[PDB]
């Protein structure tokens, strides 16, 4: 309909905006400063 | 519960304070100006 925004705009009159690139700002979330411990054992209560 | 303060703050919203560093202020308590004398002997009373 109206107010819609296209993205291709190939060989036809119109106006279109490309989707945001955001590729030069790629970070990585690993949170290195976090430690957890895993172990096995024998206890009194818990799901085996 | 509430009023608690965390220390890690890894990849999650929140506020945390690290434990006090206090490593550039390390002194050494030896009290060099102290002298005591140790000896053996034969006496009249005491635990052998």
């Amino acid at each position: 309909s109206q107010y819609s925004i296209q993205q291709s705009l190939g060989n036809a009159s119109g106006v279109a905006v490309s989707p945001i690139n955001a590729d030069a700002t790629l970070s990585t979330g690993v949170a290195l400063n976090s430690s957890l411990w895993a172990g096995i054992g024998v206890f009194a209560r818990g799901k085996p």
